């Protein structure tokens, strides 16, 4: 699953994925945290 109930919404939720998008890519251009979880 990827979704909780974007169900209900019928266009107006689709906004809400692109917002995701940034966020998961912000993720990326900092890998930093890679360092953490590892040794």
């Amino acid at each position: 699953g990827i979704h909780k109930q974007k169900e209900k919404s019928r266009l107006q939720g689709g906004v809400l994925v692109n917002e995701i998008l940034n966020h998961m890519k912000r993720a990326t251009q900092i890998p930093s945290y890679k360092k953490l979880i590892m040794y």
